[PDB]
């Protein structure tokens, strides 16, 4: 949660105005971690920290995060984390899909993309 | 506030309450056409008074984010009415919903389409 309010920080600073979500896996409904917007483009998205890759997703989740974000209108998106490296953010369809879950590892990783391009994605 | 979200889901809004150094809503909600951004008040009887403060920065997320601000007010016995920041009456030095106000207020159908 720590981390949550720092990459509040980098999507403000790329131009979102962005608010962490109370309760996210705490409720009934689908629940992003953050939801972001500047106008254009809206992001919903699962926020992960971890010391090294692979980071690992449950089917679960990922479905809860896609869900969610058809019904606002928003991009679906996990941020990751690492030491020593910006945050990168992996749209839904770049996540691999192996043993019936979701995983980015270093075949993913470095296809991650950083806050700015997000953004101009758009255009 | 709960009972609030519960109400901005089964009128076709995903909503989510949020959780600071940024202005910040109470509830922000979209249906992939409209967003809201919305602060949330509950009050035994009006007028219910809002700070200046509070409005301008629920007027600044709303246009940072994209979305429609709102101030969503539920009194005893009522519906959940919802006001764009226009029609809110400006005092002096803050804002307030009287009995002359209330009537005009939105509900959540009327918000969604
Ligand atoms: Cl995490
Ligand atoms: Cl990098």
């Amino acid at each position: 949660t720590r981390f949550e309010r720092d990459l509040l920080v980098e999507l403000w600073k790329a131009g979102f105005a962005a608010i962490r979500v109370a309760g996210s896996g705490v409720s009934p409904f689908p629940c992003p971690d953050i939801v972001a917007g500047n106008g254009r483009t809206y992001l919903a998205i699962e926020v992960k920290m971890r010391k090294e890759l692979p980071l690992y997703l449950s089917a679960d989740e990922v479905e809860q995060l896609v869900t969610f974000a058809r019904g606002f209108g928003a991009e679906a998106y996990v941020a990751l984390k690492l030491p020593r490296k910006k945050w990168r953010f992996f749209p839904v369809q770049m996540l691999e899909r192996t043993e019936k879950n979701f995983k980015i590892d270093e075949s993913v990783y470095p296809l991650g993309l950083e806050i700015a391009e997000v953004a101009g994605k758009f255009f």
